[PDB]
């Protein structure tokens, strides 16, 4: 019948012996991260395992990784692992493949330049202020703050705004249908029963498509696909520096420009990529700043220096802040929320020594590499100075990859970084953050399939009066 599980040893690559049907998925009770590091402790440079009958080949040599992500990104390693029933979200850039992906990447790239980003800063800066007013109250309240709630609220405020021009306080408007629906767009947990099932029975994905059962909830994609050219139509033609307009502007004068539907797919996929990723990283950073008041006041002092008497951050004053950037990247080292980068091997190739067969998912265990002893001194420590100017080129760009690498890295990187930084500055420009003993110390990751804390982060918030 199926004859998948013989592949790696038959070519000479080590790995945990698979079970019939299951492959190695029982080994996921630990979680992706724990599983990945333990594999690297025991098989070294390269190993192989099976998500069901699907061969996954892990790699950890930096120029082999450069090779996959950059080298023949186009010729061989262009797409990611198909993962569940996707419906029309087939057209979203992150999900699209080969030429359609290359088309969308090119069509969507100009929208993410540093230029258009400088023009989005005032919009998103505004919701820094909104966050502060919303944080004042729960600080002064007395009681601890659940960070993913006040950052979830910020991330959304900033998403609706730069995506559709929609200007709302998500926190204080929880039924605004436009807020209500978009919270359901959380990140996928590939260790969920559903997805695990899908992994074992991939021959059930086409079954779900028929039934229109979809990993993006029907009701949520229905409401935004509706909102979009409710608004792409003449609320627009009254005549917005945002994502939607830039995509509209590129339907209006190379290869065939953005479809109407393909545009909505993008709008949606942007939300999905940017909402819970941003809010998560922000929680992780605020956790670190709380449990290292060493870093927190040093940063607060950098912020006041660049921005005296609560001066409002600009594009340039942000890029200026070197210790802030140090804080941001060190937290992404410890908590790379993608965990893994993956590419599907389109053809038989041999990359710096070893032959990869067509069909193998080539995987880069980012979480593991970020906590590797060979490239990192004291990997478990929160130590921003590893990213100090100098001391930071020892650092291989192919070992440290919180946003991936090559032509298919995170399109939203400069934005995500800018967005997070504008939050941090205004929040630190007004408050301090300290442990309560509801605060889990030390902090544990979920054993699940999302990089997120065991229990949500709660902290004491004080005004700098
Ligand atoms: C802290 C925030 C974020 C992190 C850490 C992050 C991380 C990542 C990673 C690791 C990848 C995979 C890249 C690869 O496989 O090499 C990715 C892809 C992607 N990200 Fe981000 N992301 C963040 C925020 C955002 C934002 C704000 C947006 C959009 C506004 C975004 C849009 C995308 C898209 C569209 C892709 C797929 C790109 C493609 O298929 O060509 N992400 N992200
Ligand atoms: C947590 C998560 O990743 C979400 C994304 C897709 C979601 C699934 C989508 C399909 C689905 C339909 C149902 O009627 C029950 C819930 C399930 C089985 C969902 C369970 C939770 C999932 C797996």
């Amino acid at each position: 019948g199926t004859h998948s599980h013989g592949l790696f040893k038959k070519l000479g690559i080590p790995g945990p012996t698979p079970l019939p049907f299951l492959g190695n998925i029982l080994s996921y009770h630990k979680g992706f991260c724990m599983f990945d590091m333990e594999c690297h402790k025991k098989y070294g440079k390269v190993w192989g395992f099976y998500d069901g009958q699907q061969p996954v080949l892990a790699i950890t040599d930096p120029d082999m990784i450069k090779t996959v992500l950059v080298k023949e990104c186009y010729s061989v390693f262009t797409n990611r692992r198909p993962f569940g029933p996707v419906g029309f979200m087939k057209s979203a850039i992150s999900i699209a493949e080969d030429e359609e992906w290359k088309r969308l990447r090119s069509l969507l790239s100009p929208t993410f330049t540093s230029g258009k980003l400088k023009e989005m800063v005032p919009i998103i800066a505004q919701y820094g202020d909104v966050l502060v007013r919303n944080l004042r109250r729960e600080a002064e309240t007395g009681k601890p703050v659940t960070l993913k709630d006040v950052f979830g609220a910020y991330s959304m405020d900033v998403i609706t705004s730069t995506s559709f021009g929609v200007n709302i306080d998500s926190l204080n408007n929880p039924q605004d249908p436009f807020v209500e629906n978009t919270k359901k767009l959380l990140r996928f947990d590939f260790l969920d029963p559903f997805f695990l099932s899908i992994t074992v029975f991939p021959f059930l994905i086409p079954i779900l498509e028929v039934l229109n059962i979809c990993v993006f909830p029907r009701e949520v994609t229905n409401f935004l696909r509706k909102s979009v050219k409710r608004m792409k139509e003449s609320r627009l033609e009254d005549t917005r520096v945002d994502f939607l307009q830039l995509m509209i502007d590129s339907q209006n004068s190379s290869h065939k420009a953005l479809s109407d539907l393909e545009l909505v797919a993008q709008s949606i996929i942007f939300i999905f990529a940017g909402y819970e990723t941003t809010s998560s990283v922000l929680s992780f950073i605020m956790y670190e700043l709380a449990t290292h008041p060493d870093v927190q006041q040093k940063l607060q002092e950098e912020i006041d220096a660049v921005l005296p008497n609560k001066a409002p951050p600009t594009y340039d004053t942000v890029l200026q802040m070197e210790y802030l950037d140090m804080v941001v990247n060190e937290t992404l080292r410890l908590f790379p929320i993608a965990m893994r980068l993956e590419r599907v091997c389109k053809k038989d190739v041999e990359i710096n020594g070893m032959f990869i067969p067509k069909g193998v998912v080539v995987m880069i265990p980012s979480y593991a590499l970020h906590r590797d002893p060979k490239y990192w001194t004291e990997p478990e420590k929160f130590l921003p100075e590893r990213f100090s100017k100098k001391n930071k080129d020892n650092i291989d760009p192919y070992i440290y990859t919180p946003f991936g690498s090559g032509p298919r890295n995170c399109i939203g990187m400069r934005f995500a970084l800018m967005n997070m930084k504008l939050a941090l500055i205004r929040v630190l420009q007004n408050f301090s953050f300290k442990p309560c003993k509801e605060t889990q110390i030390p902090l544990k990751l979920s054993l699940g399939g999302l990089l997120q804390p065991e229990k949500p982060v709660v902290l004491k918030v004080e005004s700098r009066d």
